[PDB]
């Protein structure tokens, strides 16, 4: 089902997942149904818009939610800059960010800051994977017009699966000028992490359809809860974003998420990650599928606690999919993936903290595994 | 090349254009770059980056002007989106539109008045298709406090070609609060009307692919000019958007227009585009196929003033490749278009006004005009 695995080692689908193929089935009939039918015309028009609904729906039944509380969207970022812009800030607001958050989340944080006045501050969750207690490092920075907090629920970068549960609870409990918020930046989370919008309370949850749900670049989605979707105001919209009138004019936001879908997307793209989510469900229950993740991983970190020059930042089993490690030797990370990736053995160099970071799926197999381990075992001091 | 023509009357490429051999070969192709070199690595994120520069290139090459200028979008709206929320509005600022534009672009500034508490007025263009001055209906609306004029290049409900040039010397005449500055929507002309920015001069200019350039559903772009660049401040952004440090941390904005770019996007449509703009050059000049769009759309516009039952809106010859007009009939425009979708002739209703649009590309040929003139006569009162 997944013909990139076989000429390769990869450990990369935290970056991007290798393309199914029925994803890919699914695209290029999607053309041609395009090309046959269309590309425009009330019949194609027609299909694009059932395709749409038929992802969005997939996507509610991943999360167990209603489909209302779904946009479509291009990939994590965006998820995250629809919230972002959409709340009524106000100058001196606060935003609390872990030390883990992506770059290209924490831009958008500063470009808000700029635009609203408010002001955002980092708290420390990195030293938090062997010991410690995320949420409590949280406690202590909550403040007086702090009115979003924004983490990673699985933390790209060390593998830490943040205890998102605790951390809301503490979020709610805080009594200040505003009831706290959290915005969960799911990239690495979703499609590994069992995740159930029902059972576990999330206000605004951003992924992606081309990581672990290995769907194609270019597809990904948000998760507003329904009684969090009056405090988000449309900023790019479009076509797709309203309701119409009489002559064609606007006259109102479209029912839910669509309110935040703008104009001609890659809908070709859309058929691809439907497939996906599809062929996933098929093999097993997320619960299985997160079980078999954390077999490969944990296989995976005691094969690596067995090198004398490889140093695994966690020092208990993984909790996800994600393995970082350093490696003592005169060379340094990066040439070390590249000297890796040389040997088509495929993982990503780490800016911080400095390392290494594999990704196990339930795909990811024995072989693969210990042939990395094999070359790894060359580096040293 | 373009296939999809076969076994179809196609007049809808102002929807979406027919994707061409080439665009489609372009796209399989690079699904299959990134499975084998990824999907990500050095090598395939190399890749990427390097067909996105081709694509800004080819681009920037389209409409005479430095690559730095452009930006990659998704669509047309995107663009607008891009330019709109960008400015630095205050309370009472004045956007000028004509009463032509998309509803698409009409709630983006509707969404622009509410949050920054700015006004917008309509001038009327529509009845200057065959009578008045457009450039003057707009000096009589350019007031002191006007900061922006918004309006379509070539009109997609009536087909008019607005007098850009004059409308943009009106602009720059004017001696108001602001300096005018004038956001084009280029859903129409990109693609059709020669285009050069260095003999035409403009502020901000939205194209898309998927229309008349014939790339995929998915990629558009953006024409910012240097001197107007400062004045767009960043909103949706992420990690294409900036430029990293030591620690892999934000340090400033990409060059140019990469700053409007956000993050992870369908990559093998780059290629598409790439490839039916490549294409889109092999045949001739943007002048001979200008020509040749209205060649054919003068001899549809003159078949349809031989049919007694039909009326083109405009009463001289199509000044581009639309061509609008009514039928007289109990019908109903709609169920005419999909009357003639019913004989896989292809056209699209406008809401206002009420109307029947027909799309003449330089790849349309007399044979396909006089089926449609065949059908269309079987029509009537
Ligand atoms: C926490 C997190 N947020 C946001 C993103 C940005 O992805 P989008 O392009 O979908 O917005 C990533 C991607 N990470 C990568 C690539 C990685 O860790 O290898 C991520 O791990
Ligand atoms: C003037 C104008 N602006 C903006 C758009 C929206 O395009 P994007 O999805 O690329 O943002 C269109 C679309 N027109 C159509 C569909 C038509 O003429 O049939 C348009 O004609
Ligand atoms: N290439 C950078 C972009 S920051 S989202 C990374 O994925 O680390
Ligand atoms: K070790
Ligand atoms: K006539």
């Amino acid at each position: 089902q997944f013909p990139g695995l076989a000429n390769k080692t990869y450990f990369n689908f935290g970056g991007q997942g290798i393309l199914p193929t029925v994803a890919l089935e699914a695209i290029t009939a999607m053309y041609g149904y395009l090309q046959e039918n269309g590309p425009f015309s009330i019949a194609a028009n027609q299909h694009i818009q059932q395709l749409i609904a038929q992802l969005r729906q997939a996507l509610a039944e991943t999360f167990n939610v209603d489909p209302n509380t779904i946009t479509i969207t291009d990939n994590v970022t965006t998820g995250c800059d629809i919230v972002l812009w959409g709340l009524d800030w106000h100058q001196g607001d606060e935003i609390l960010l872990t030390d883990c958050e992506h770059p290209g989340i924490i831009a958008i944080v500063q470009a808000i800051a700029a635009r609203f006045g408010i002001t955002y501050r980092f708290f420390p969750v990195a030293a938090t994977l062997n010991q410690g207690d995320a949420a409590a490092v949280l406690a202590n920075h909550l403040g007086p017009k702090t009115r979003l907090v924004i983490l990673s629920h699985l933390l790209w970068n060390t593998g830490q699966v943040l205890p998102l549960a605790e951390i809301m609870a503490v979020c709610r409990r805080h009594q200040g000028n505003y009831p706290v918020r959290v915005l969960v930046d799911g990239a690495q989370s979703a499609g590994s992490l069992p995740l159930d919008f029902s059972r576990l309370e999330v206000d605004y949850y951003a992924f992606t359809g081309h990581k672990w749900f290995a769907g194609p670049a270019g597809v990904g989605g948000l998760y507003i809860h329904g009684d969090c979707l009056g405090e988000i105001n449309p900023t790019y919209v479009g076509w797709r974003s309203i309701t119409y009138g009489a002559k064609g004019e606007p006259t109102g936001w479209a029912e839910g998420g669509k309110r935040f879908e703008v104009a001609t997307s890659a809908y070709p793209q859309y058929a691809g990650l439907l497939a996906a989510l599809q062929l996933h469900q098929r093999q097993g229950t997320a619960e299985e599928r997160y079980q078999a993740i954390c077999q490969r991983s944990e296989f995976l970190w005691r094969g690596l606690n067995q090198l004398p020059h490889v140093h695994c930042l966690a020092t208990s089993a993984p909790q996800a999919g994600l393995v970082s490690f350093t490696v003592d030797s005169p060379l340094g990370h990066r040439a070390i993936v590249q000297k890796l990736e040389e040997q088509r053995i495929y993982l990503r160099t780490i800016a911080d903290p400095d390392c290494i970071r594999a990704c196990c799926h339930y795909i990811t197999d024995e072989e693969e595994i210990n042939h990395l381990l094999a070359r790894l075992a060359d580096f040293g001091p």
